[PDB]
This record gives C-alpha cells, sequence and structure tokens, in this order.
C-alpha cells in the first residue's frame, strides 16, 4: 500500500474525481407529444431531412409558446440546412417577454445514424456548451433513435462535456461552468427514462477508466493503481485481493515477475470479485493488461514512431476492467460471478531488468525464451490467464494495448478480437454492437505457430519470421489457456484518441454489456 | 501481337512459357483402400497419423499384397518411427518378384483433420522424396481422413510443388504413374482431372510472376495473354495508348508515362454457349515492375528486387482464364481484365503531387507514386462497371501493410456487398486458398478529402493503409457489387523463393460454383 | 563459490550443466576393412564417393561378410544411386541368418580430399538418419580417404551434432529422444585411427561444454554463476583455481574491466584456472577469453537495426572456449607445459551506476583510456586481462573474443580472424587451425591506424575516429597492453553462433587445445 518515492515531491496516489459535475445535472425526460416548453438556457433541436442531401431545416415538434413557434416556422428555418454536424444559435423573446436561446444540430439525410455519426452530433452539441455559461440544456429529438443509441448519445454527451483538470494548477479554465439541468424531449419517453441513469453509470465507468489512463506514470504506478482499485472495491462492496510479490513467487508467476524486475515499484496483482445474490449461472474472468509505463525495457522504444511518451496508456486494459467493475458493481446484475483481474507492473531499464534472450518460466510450467523485452504485455497476461483459468470460469476475456500492428490492420476506430471459441467471440461482437464500441474479428492463424518454436525453451515469446504481430501474439496467449472459452481484445490502436489528445476509456461499456447481457 | 521494344539486341522479346509439363504426362489411378494395397512398382508412401498420442509411433493398418513389404511394415519396425507432421522415412528393398521398390511414410501429426497448411507440409515432405527419386511410379496410401476438396488440394499442391521451373537455367526423373489408395475411391476420381487443370492454371500464373521484368513487360505479358486466348478460343482485345487516351484513363496512363514499354490493357472474355445468367468481371493488378517511381523503393525492407511480382493479380486472373476456358462452365459470362504497365523513374514519369483525371471524371491528387496500383485499378474498375456485370472482383498486390495484418498465409477481402463477400469466403473454403474478411471503415473516408483534387490517392496519417486503399477503390464503383482481394502478403513464398500463384483456384471456384 | 544475487526468488542461481551426456554412453569399436564388414542390428552406413565423376554412380568396394547383403550391394544394384555430396538412402533386406538389417550410404561427392566444410555436410546427412529412428547401433564404413585429423573431426562433429540440448525444456521435451549405445567404424589401417577415438570424445565434450555455457541465457549465466561453474570444473579436473572479486580487482587497479561492470547487479568475477605438468615445465601459456555474460551495449545501447541484442548472451563465447579448452587439457594431461586459463567476467548494463561515454578510466598498467563508445567493452575487459596475463611471465598469450561485428563483413561466419605481434606464434595458431579443422585466417595489424587512437586528454582512445576497420583498430588497442610477450588475438564474433541451426558452435575449444598440445 505504501507508494515508494525517489523524492518527497513524488506523488503517492492517483488523483481521482468521483463526484463529477456531470453527477450534479438533474436530468428530466418528457414526451414530445405534450409540446416543448422553451423558458431558459439553451434548447437544441436534433433535426434531419431524409432523402434530400443538405436539405432545409424544419421543426416538426409542437412548441408551447406563441413567439418561439412563430420564430421556428418553416419559412424562417428554410435558410438553414441539416448537414451532419451543422449547428446554429437563435435568440428571441418568448410569451413571458423573456429572452431565450434556441438552436439545432444537423443530423444529415440518413434515417439511422451510425456510431461515428452520432458522436459527430454530440461533438457539435458540446461546442455549443463550451464558451457559453448556461445553467440548463434542453434537447429535442426529432430524429429516430433506439434505446441503445439514445443511451449512447447521453454517455457520449457526458464524457465529451466533462473536462479533466486534475493536473491543472495555474491554468484552470476560469470560465468553467457546467449546466445544472438537462431536459430531453423524445417520442415514447417512458421507454427511454430508464436509459438515463444507466448512461450516467456507463459514463462514469468510462470516465474513471479515462482518469486512470490519462494519469501519468509518476502518479499512476503499480502501487497507486492497486491502491485505487481497492478504494473502488471498498466503495462498491466488492470483495478484493491484492497479490504482492511474495504471493506471486509462491504462485511461480515467473513471466509476470520478470517484466517487473527492473522497476522501483513492486508488482501488484489486482483481483476484484462481484457475485450476484443467489444462483450463479455464469462465471466470468476479465483480464486487463496493466503496464503503468512501457519503456520497452532493454529493447528500448527509441525508433522513430515508437511514441514512448504515450506509454502511460499501456494500462488501458486494466483501466477498462476497473471501469467495468464500477459499472457492474453499481448496476448489480443477477446470476453472474465476475472476476476483475490485472497483473500490474512497470517495464523499465535497470541493472535489475530482465534481458533479451532470458528464459523464464510461467506459472503453468512452460519455459519462455524472451526475444524482445518490449513484448512484455503477453508475458504478464500469460500468468494472468493461467490464474484466471484456475478460478474455474466459463469465459476468459482479456483486453490489452498489445500490438502496434493494430494501427496497420484496423486503425484507430476498430479494436480486434481474437479467440479460441466462436460462441464467446460472437458474444463479444454482439456486445460491440449494443455498446457501440466497434470491434472486428481477426483470425488466429495456426500456420504461424511453428515460428514460435524455440531451440532451447518450450516456446518463443515472439516470432521471426512472421511480421503479423497481432496474430502471433494471440498465438502466444492461446498456449496459456488449456480448456476454457477465451477471447482477446487488442485495443492498442483505439485506446488513445490522437486527434483529441486524451483516452477514450475504450472497452468499459463493451465489457459491461457483455457481462449484463 | 505487338513488337516489344529493346534497349540492346540481347534484350528478350517474349516470356518463355511451358504449356506441356511432365505433370500432364502423369497417369493417375485411384483405388479403394478397403481392398488392400498392391506394391510391386516404384515408390509407395503411407500417410499416417496417431490421434491422441503426440509424436506417437507409426502404425500401418493397410494389408499389402507383398510378403517382403508386409514384413517391413510390421508394427515392431514401424514404431521405431514417429508421426510428427512432415517427418518421413523411406527404404529401398526387393519385393516378392525380386524387383526393386521403395517403401515409406509421411507423418500427419496427431490431429485427425488436416488444415491446408498441414496438408502442404505433408506434400512438401513427399515432394522432397520425389526430387531424389528416379522410379517411374509413386503410390500414395491415405491412412488419414480427407474430404473431396482437400484431396483435390493434395493433388494440386503435389503437382505444383513437384514441378520445377527451369526456363531461365542454361539425380531424378518425373514419374509416369501416380496411384492413390483412399476410402470411397469412386467419389474422388472426379477430382483428379480438376486438380490437373487447377494445377496448370496455378503453375501458369506462377510462370508469369516468376518471369523477370526484363522478360515479362507490358507488351510481352499482353502478347502472352493473346496467345492464351487463342489457345482457349476466348475472345480477346488489347487496348493500346491511343484508345486508352480516347477512353481518358488518366490514372492508368499516368503510372505508365515513365516506362519504355507502352501501356497495354488486357481484355479477355469467356462466354457460355447457352443463355447468360451471370456476368462477372475479374480485375487483376498488372504492374510488371514496381520501382516505386519517384517515391523510389529505397527504404530498408522495401524489397525492390521482388517487384517483378507486382503483376501477380494479373497472373491470377489469366490463370483463372485458363481454368475457366478449359472447364467451360455454363450460363456465365466472364471478363478477364488487367491494366498493365510498368512503374519507372524517368524524365517522363508522373510526379508526387501531380493531379490526374480518371476516366469517370474524378481528379486524383497523387501523394505517393508508389501507391500506383490503386490508380491503375481505378481506371480498370471504371472500365469493368461499364460492361454491366453482376459482380466485380479485383485481386492485387496492393498494400505491404497486409504483412502486418494477416501476414503471409491469409489474404484480405474488402467489399461493398455482403453477399459477394460471403461468396468469396465460401470460394476460399472450397479452394483452400485462405482469405479473411476485413472491414471498409467509413470513418476513415474523410482522410481522402483533397484540398484541391476531387480525392486524395493516399492518406497522410491513417496508417490503416489496406482499408484506406479499399476506400479509394470503392469511389470508382458506383452501383455494382464489388470485392477487393489484397494478396500483397500472400503472393510470394519467401521461404521457397517462388510464387504461390495465389488466387487462381480461389477465383475459379468463385465462377464455377 | 559465491552467492548469486536475485531480484525475485524465481531468478535462477546456477547454470544447469550436463556432464554425463548420452554420447559418453556410446561404446566405439574400430575395425579394419580388410577383415570384411559384418552387418547386423542397427544401421550400417557406407561413406562413398566417385572421383572426378560428379554425381557418379554408387559403388561399394568393401568386403561384406554376408552373401545376401553382398548380393544386394552389388554394382548392378547400386548404379541407380549417385554420390552427390550429402545424398543419403536407406536400404532394407534380410541377411544370411534370416534377420532383417538396415543398410545405406551417404554420398561424399566427386573429390577425394574432403574439406572440413564438406565433411560437416556428410555428418549432417548422417545425423538426419539418426534422428527420428530408434536405433541401438550405428556402423560406419569409410570408403573414402581421410587422415587421422579429419577422421577425428568426423567423430567430433557426429557427436556434437547428434547431441540435443534439453536443459531449458520443461513441457516440450522430445518424447522420442533415444540414442544409440554402440558405434562401429570400419576403416583401412584401423589400428592407426584408434587413438583418435577417445581424443574425439574429449574434444566433443570440451566443445559441447562451451556450447552449453554460451547457449545458457544471461539470467542463468551471469558473472557469479559463470565463475561458479568454472570453479566446479576446476574441482572435477584437479586444476588450480582463483576467483578474484571486486576488492582484489580494486587492489590490482583494474579500472578498465571494473568500469564495464559498474552498471551490473552482478559483481565482477575474474576467473583464473591453472594446469601444470608434473614434469619440468618447458613452456608457459596464458589463454584469455572475453567474458561478457550479457552485452546490452551500455549507454550506447544496441538499438540500431541488425544489432541483435537478443543474441548478446553469446558475448562470453571467448570465455566458454577457454573453459572448454581447460576441460580438454585437464583430461588429456599434456606434459612439460603450464597453462593459465583466464577470463575477466562481467555484464555490460544500463544503470544509474553505469560507466558513461566520454568517461576516462585507468587500466591496471597505468594507461588512461577515453571511452568513446560504451558498447566497445570487450577490449576494455581484455586490456586488464592482458596486463594480468603478462605479469604471470608466460611464453605465449592467446586471447579469443567475440570482439567486433565487422568480422561478419571481413571473414563472415566460417573463418575466424587472427591478429598478433609475433609471426611464429601466428603460424602456430594457423597450424592448429589446420589440425583441429577450426578455420582461421591471418589478418593484419595495420600500424598506420594507430594514430587515430591518439586521445586529446587521455593516453589513448578506446575506439577510432576515422577508420571503420573496427577489427584492426581493436587489435591495435589491445596490442598497447602487451609489452614484451608473444601475443595473438582470435576474433570469433562472426563464427561463434550458428545462425542457420540457431545454436552455438563451441568454436575455438579444439583450436586452442591443439595449440597447447602440439608443442
Ligand atoms: C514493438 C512491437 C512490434 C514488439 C510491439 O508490438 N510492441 C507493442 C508493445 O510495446 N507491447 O508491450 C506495442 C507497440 C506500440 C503500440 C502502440 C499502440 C498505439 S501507439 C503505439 C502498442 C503496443
Ligand atoms: C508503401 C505503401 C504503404 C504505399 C504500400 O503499401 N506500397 C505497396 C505498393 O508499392 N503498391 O503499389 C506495397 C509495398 C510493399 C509490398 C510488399 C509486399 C510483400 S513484400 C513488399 C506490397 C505493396
Ligand atoms: C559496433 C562496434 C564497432 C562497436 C562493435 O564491433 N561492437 C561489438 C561489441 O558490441 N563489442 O562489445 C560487436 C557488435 C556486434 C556483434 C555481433 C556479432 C554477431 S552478431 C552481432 C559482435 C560484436
Ligand atoms: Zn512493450
Ligand atoms: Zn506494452
Ligand atoms: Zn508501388
Ligand atoms: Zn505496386
Ligand atoms: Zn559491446
Ligand atoms: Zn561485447
Amino acid at each position: 500500500s505504501e507508494v515508494p518515492q525517489v523524492v518527497s515531491l513524488d506523488p503517492t496516489s492517483i488523483p481521482i474525481e468521483y463526484n463529477t459535475p456531470i453527477h450534479d445535472i438533474k436530468v428530466q425526460v418528457y414526451d414530445i407529444k405534450g409540446g416543448c416548453n422553451v423558458e431558459e438556457g439553451l434548447t437544441i433541436f436534433l433535426v434531419n431531412n431524409p432523402g434530400k442531401e443538405n436539405g432545409p431545416v424544419k421543426i416538426s415538434s409542437k412548441v408551447n409558446d406563441k413567439q418561439v413557434s412563430e420564430f421556428l416556422k418553416d419559412e424562417n428555418m428554410e435558410k438553414f440546412n441539416v448537414k451532419l454536424g451543422t449547428s446554429k444559435h437563435f435568440y428571441m423573446f418568448n410569451d413571458n417577454k423573456n429572452s431565450v436561446a434556441v438552436g439545432y444540430v444537423g443530423c444529415g439525410s440518413v434515417a439511422d445514424l451510425s456510431e461515428a455519426d452520432m458522436k459527430r452530433v454530440v461533438l457539435s452539441l458540446v461546442t455549443m456548451l463550451h464558451d457559453n455559461k448556461l445553467s440548463k440544456l434542453t434537447v429535442v429529438f426529432e430524429i429516430n433513435v433506439d434505446k441503445n443509441l439514445f443511451r449512447f448519445f447521453l454517455e457520449t454527451l457526458f464524457y465529451e462535456y466533462m473536462t479533466d483538470e486534475r493536473f491543472k494548477s495555474t491554468d484552470k479554465n476560469v470560465n468553467m461552468e457546467y449546466i445544472k439541468h438537462l431536459g430531453v424531449y423524445i417520442n415514447n419517453a417512458d421507454t427511454y427514462k430508464e436509459e438515463v441513469e444507466k448512461a450516467r453509470v456507463y459514463y462514469f465507468g468510462t470516465y474513471y477508466a479515462s482518469q486512470l489512463i490519462a494519469a501519468p506514470s509518476n502518479y499512476c504506478n503499480p502501487v497507486s493503481l492497486s491502491n485505487a482499485a481497492v478504494e473502488l472495491a471498498q466503495k462498491l462492496n466488492l470483495e478484493y485481493k491484492i497479490l504482492g510479490v511474495k504471493e506471486l513467487e509462491e504462485l511461480k508467476m515467473g513471466a509476470y515477475l520478470s517484466v517487473g524486475k527492473g522497476s522501483m515499484y513492486p508488482n501488484k496483482f489486482i483481483h476484484l470479485t462481484y457475485k450476484s445474490k443467489g444462483d450463479v449461472k455464469k462465471k466470468i474472468a476479465l483480464v486487463g493488461k496493466g503496464i503503468t509505463f512501457d519503456s520497452g525495457g532493454y529493447n528500448l522504444k527509441a525508433a522513430p514512431g515508437s511514441m514512448i511518451d504515450l506509454m502511460k496508456f499501456d494500462m488501458s486494459g486494466c483501466a477498462a476492467v476497473l471501469g467495468c467493475a464500477y459499472c457492474v458493481g453499481t448496476l448489480k446484475p443477477e446470476n453472474v460471478e465476475i472476476h476483475f483481474l490485472s497483473a500490474v507492473c512497470e517495464n523499465m531499464v535497470s541493472k535489475n531488468s530482465y534481458r533479451p534472450g532470458d528464459i523464464i518460466t510461467a506459472s503453468n510450467g512452460k519455459t519462455i525464451e524472451v526475444g524482445n523485452t518490449d513484448a512484455e504485455g503477453r508475458l504478464t497476461l500469460a500468468d494472468a490467464l493461467v490464474y484466471a483459468e484456475k478460478l474455474g470460469v466459463d469465459y476468459i476475456v482479456d483486453i490489452a494495448t498489445l500490438t502496434g500492428a493494430m494501427l496497420y490492420s484496423l486503425g484507430t476506430s476498430y479494436a480486434g478480437v481474437f479467440g479460441n471459441n466462436e460462441e464467446l467471440i460472437n458474444k463479444i461482437l454482439q456486445s460491440s454492437k449494443t455498446s457501440n464500441e466497434p470491434v472486428w474479428w481477426l483470425p488466429i492463424i495456426n500456420e504461424y505457430r511453428a515460428t514460435l518454436n524455440s531451440k532451447y525453451a518450450d516456446i518463443n515469446q515472439i516470432s521471426s519470421s512472421v511480421k503479423a504481430s497481432s496474430i502471433v501474439a494471440s498465438l502466444f496467449l492461446k498456449e496459456f489457456v488449456q480448456n476454457t472459452a477465451w477471447a482477446h481484445i487488442d485495443i492498442a490502436g483505439v485506446s488513445w484518441n490522437f486527434k483529441a489528445r486524451k483516452p477514450k476509456g475504450f472497452g468499459v461499456r463493451l465489457l459491461t454489456e457483455f457481462v449484463l447481457n
């Protein structure tokens, strides 16, 4: 629990915001058939025009105000169009002779919006929220969205609206004011009301993950991260267990322990557990890669394009699992038992570091020839997977920033899923659809297995020949699951939002939807 | 035929092609294994596995009609050997009639069902024995389980790997007979002559790919296509620069500008005798050498000495033309297309930054002259859609990034129509040429928005270049089902230093079934 | 024996060493061909060639004491097979006693004088016949002309290549691992070749022992665990031994060697083994091996493409060769000679405690050295070892080291390079290269390059500025630490590791031993 320091100025904990401004927003949902009351703050209409590309804007909703209705006549709205992402502000007086702000956001010509489309809309909406001190936002849905897309709108709204200022000091935004009320007008609102607080849960789980990832490696280290996981578990009444080095040694986790050797921080294996009250139908282990900083070790990330300064993100997998733990522990699903696992450590350069060429022994007794110390993720998951299987679960799903090759195969939008079981894979893909976090199925090609044959050890860590890293890595991991349905989600490409310079918190909602449904 | 230009009189003016191979002279018999085996001639090899027992002992179950070989095959002798996938042994001995025979086995592992990767290992081990064999007959006994497709794969692979390409050259002899013992022999007999056709289609494509760029150029390759068309009685047409200019194929012609060889657009057509119920266009990338242009392949690992293989897509299509023109399917009309050129460095070459206009009217800003494949394909695809076909399938050594996604075994397929993709995937299964469905991610499309042209050729940032390329090609197919097979990673067999002729059997199964 | 420091309790604390190998269980019998060949159980392989006629037909000229086998192996039956170098075939037949026997041949080409490289091709073919076949015996019939040395080389290579290192296998041990118990050899003038058999078995293990050390990863083979293994070897051979630690190294003022090791968690250990004859000593020799148990490069980290930092466990190959030579010498026990076996062992790591590029360090002979590259550490450790060596007062100093990557561009992977300050000694190394069949080539120490080692602040630069001819410059540097003693330097950076087979060669063991013995 005691975070070691080099100097007294070194942080001893991760700053974490639980009570966010988003949580102080009173969210009300009304049915659109009763007409919209425009009284205060900003009222935004979500409007589209099916068929006609860049077609005119029309407000079909009934507006419980004479003046505002007249303003929003088709004659006045004709000049503006519905191009996806477009937004305009309006200013007028209502029946009460009060000034009020109104606007709209263009949702395009398609009848149904995709994942990227809805995010575009939310991002336009957020630009209306920034640099404008408002106390209330009202959103009127004049497009068709199902419950999962509606929930996604809210989660995305909350996430993008929220600004992380934990590490700001002399440069806090002096104009940072959040709305206190959120009104939503939608058709058949009763069915959507339950999606509100689910979205706020999904929002924080994601933002919590984001907070851990964005936290630099001097704040977020194996000790502080495991201390944080404990605190979360305590707040959620989850059972928790943190495995220290001596316990890890008894479990003979040589692959995991070797990776952490060069670090000033002791390895910490995180093990949280949720169990439903009553009969457990499904037991699930979620495994997240928890490298708090990845320098590459003696295979130092020195080559152009290696992006060593991003490598605080190499615990994004762990963060996803902890975010999921928040969501699951909050929403309390029935008939499941969930283990949240992460072999957390740091990959550093030291006199004590493991070397290229070292042969190390995993907890399942397999000897491993280390070909590249910067392929340290699969080493820690190997021992984590053996641990997961010993729990006697039905499903093991690991999530990890494992291979840079994902940027060349799927890019920055879709994560890859590999596995040994088609049913689990389809459950993952299904959860991908309902969580609106895109995943694509990639193959474990067995012809490459021979390239992991070692002359001296039981198996090679990395291949040579084969340059298909994501597949070879999946081949390696498969060797540490003997007979359990297993899947592997490589989020190396999608975890960090390069354009926005922040984490996505990718995987929290995906893993939660998998566990819940 | 066109006169291929020369720099010096020693420059070759055609691609040497072998049509009649020793493989075609092999007489193939298929016997049912239930009746026991005859072993009086040549080389006999047993395909053996041991389920459950990894690297377990060899055990031969078949009864053989020779006492001398029966003693050799007894369990106490054979258990000295093991069934590790690819492991083989063979011994020479006299049989009952005092004739010299050779007897052995190839291990097939401990898994009862072989993948095509496993089967290729087995065949390779077999071929190695054949390359040191002078006997006239090989007999293969399947003490394993294979379905009709995998058995046809076994024969195709055997024929292909057995054959050695000696065209450019200035201990063994080819067998005259092949015997097969296998359960339910009658139902496999129809796969033999299909395997012999698939073999040559694959091997012919292989000859074109392996043909160096001084032998195989746009003129000589198009000449060969014509000669293939003439032998198969296919309709054919070669479009030269003048008619390509009139068709306004600015993208295609821009790539060729810097070459001493004029661009040649290959168009072969197979039309069935009966009514036509499906029209297909098959499009193959045909770069006879890819230097990279002014974006020269100079970086470490760019493997410029390999780039004679950049017309592998074209070879696959032409090899498919052979199989289709030979097997003569019904109710179908197939167009075999290839915009052939050479990508070179010259005073006349297209430049990075040049804005060029495709035949469909779109202007393209060239960001990288080494992304030349998609430019040629763009005009090819515009040509194909004007034919009014139900399906357009293109196949191309398009993006090196395939090595980082699927690697050297699996090709990637992208497309705009789920039905066509599933048909490709189904064809991958029955042809045993592995292919994986990859996505065309629409969120990346914005990276192709040019400041000045209608569209960018490449992205500046995206990194997912195989998908970005697919998005580029997609822009030139307006309302036809279209799929794109990227064979950049799978075309060349790096370990064996030769082509695979990948795609011939895949495409043929697609049009046949 | 020192205690090996651990970071975690799962860190290994010794090198696993296999002394009693299955090769040592093989009984070898040598017969004269004049008596005829008996063919029974196991595998009987004829080594045949056909002079002049490339890929000519196989002919078996040896007498075979079996009518059935003789009939099978008659000219008319063999002419369908050819003698292409490396070709092999298996035969099956019943002999005069109605027992089934296995026979065959390995083609030895169309040249009567087989080179050491072509002989390795023959042995590898023969080994492929041994693998995946549970045999109790192998018989070899030499129908080619080989001298005593090449015959011994055949046996050494057979033993070495047949052997399979499974020390680090856990779940992936080969279940079908079974070795012959008997080896028969038929050859003309057999009584003259018999003396080579045990010599070959000794040379095999000396070579195989070195290979085990080299192949051992750096978490197993570190300076403490390696010096410990040297102690154990000396104890089994009754060699004198002394392991010098940091304290005594400091007293001896070995600043160059010590600075290399500063960055490691493992303390420096200087190995000193000694063999002395019971007879009057007539010549004294020191053998010096480079002993970097892992070479990360230091602050000049190996991060450049093609630097193969994952191979860097090999960087104690020189030390391994010397220790392998110690085994052979302590076993064969040469007379009238005193041999010192030396290695300044350490690990070149990156650390707050590491030595830095630009550092100026003082060697044990008082020479100050300016460090231009932390990855040029071998010659620093050797500098102090060479000074130490000459203080012993010996006749010859020979060092062996994986020193410079440039060797791959000069001699490649087959020939080692030898440099020196004495012609007579160099000729003897070249002579031992011939009689051991470990290829070495004489390379010059070009004095004109010496000026590029002129330091502005120190007495001498570690590395050159101009040059690029690293192997020669490094030799120039080393020469500065040998005042008045015959000295030779064997660079084995190119030949140490077998890249195709992914294993060490144990190169240098036989070479050094032949050098010790043949004088
Ligand atoms: C360096 C290589 C090819 C071995 C690799 O795949 N590295 C992983 C890694 O360091 N795993 O521990 C890697 C490299 C880069 C990234 C990455 C992802 C988004 S930007 C950089 C992610 C993983
Ligand atoms: C260099 C880049 C990213 C533009 C690319 O994908 N180039 C293609 C190409 O030259 N298309 O015309 C490319 C690069 C390398 C290969 C390749 C495949 C196996 S080895 C090299 C294949 C295609
Ligand atoms: C790079 C240079 C010139 C300093 C050099 O010779 N380096 C040595 C070395 O690191 N000595 O400590 C070196 C580099 C590479 C090799 C090598 C040999 C086979 S693969 C790499 C061997 C020695
Ligand atoms: Zn890494
Ligand atoms: Zn990592
Ligand atoms: Zn190109
Ligand atoms: Zn190309
Ligand atoms: Zn070095
Ligand atoms: Zn070194």
